[PDB]
């Protein structure tokens, strides 16, 4: 520590950690960029890749979301109690990565003709998750232990995301209604949920959601 | 162990696992999946996300070739040597993840009228590479550290695969270049490098390279 996430001020890929780092009590600092800030041409050549969110802890300068998402976990301890657990977390984060990932392409490329296609396909891509759910102890646990790690807010957020997008989308998949109804519900998540910083902070970059 | 790799007929995302397999000392089986197999419809349904390679290590089945990596990673010890490296390990290898995807769109999706644009963008995107080992170490060791971890292997791979798609690519990057020598050199590399069980293998499923 201290902990201090910089970027755009969205949702978008910082609101999983923000979640994460609020259940887990840490106090961290938000350093905003506008788009006109970051047009300035100063600060993105600074980014090891171009991009943001920079994500400092200490003297430790990150970036890649995932990556930050990750080293919270090993951090924090939320990222399983063996070798093979972390398998199974590390298999579901990269799938959610995965499939997030389309959701950004349909946001900022092609929502308007895009949006029917990718809301009718989009009950295939759930379903794993729900599998996943279905084998560990009923979904009535986490995404892959008896404990919650960095997947599981990644799990979380993504989910939530796609209740705006195609609402009722989970409707058929009894499990991960459940798996959202009761995260959320956690005091520290629920608290940062009804917050302002969050409630008054647009899901994506462009106006599309 | 024991290793059994289930993937198509190509290099792709899992050469630079078998890769590693084979630094390492180890040996693993090959059970490999012809498309007509696959479209066949027989494996797919059971695949958690559609999708191979599917890897087994003992009893343990996972998937997608990132939590892969990442698993021989922490089995095989070669994840860094504390918590700062480990995070520094994953962010670069989500950065290869990223050039590594824009490669495969091109190719099954654009490589005719695309390459012109993806070799001129691509110093662009290799920079960070030769950034990052300029800094650890003068660019004697590996990316990260000075122990090899399996953030060098995608690496190499990645670096390896554009060479063909471009040469000469990595003639303004010395650093980057004398990596790509180094790693080749080393004995178990070379000879998988040199293995026609390798060589005969297209680097991708539509021979397009
Ligand atoms: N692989 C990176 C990608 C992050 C990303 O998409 N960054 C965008 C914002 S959502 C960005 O920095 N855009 C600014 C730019 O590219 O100029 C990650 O997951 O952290
Ligand atoms: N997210 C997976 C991607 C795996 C993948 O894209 N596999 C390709 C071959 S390179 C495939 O053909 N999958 C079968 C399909 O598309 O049905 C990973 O990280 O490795």
């Amino acid at each position: 520590p201290p902990y201090t996430i910089v970027y755009f001020p969205v949702r978008g890929r910082c609101e999983a950690m923000r979640m994460l780092l609020a259940d887990q009590g840490q106090s961290w600092k938000e350093e905003v960029v506008t788009i006109d800030t970051w047009m300035q041409g100063l600060l993105k050549p600074t980014c090891l890749y171009g991009q943001l969110p920079k994500f400092e802890d200490g003297d430790l300068t990150l970036y890649q979301s995932n990556a930050i998402l990750r080293h919270l976990g090993r951090s924090l301890g939320l990222y399983g109690k063996n070798q093979r657990e972390a398998a199974q977390m590390d298999m579901v984060n990269d799938g959610v990565e995965d499939l997030r990932g389309k959701y950004v392409t349909l946001i900022y490329t092609n929502y308007e003709n895009g949006k029917n296609d990718y809301v009718k396909a989009l009950p295939g891509h759930l379903k794993p998750f729900e599998t996943l759910l279905s084998q560990n102890q009923g979904g009535k646990a986490f995404i892959v232990g008896d404990q919650i790690s960095f997947a599981d807010y990644n799990l979380l957020d993504l989910l939530l995301i796609h209740q705006v997008l195609a609402p009722g989308c989970l409707d058929n998949f009894p499990l991960l209604s459940a798996y959202v109804a009761r995260l959320s519900a956690r005091p520290k998540i629920k608290a940062f949920l009804s917050s302002p910083e969050h409630v008054n902070r647009p899901i994506n970059g462009n106006g599309k959601q």
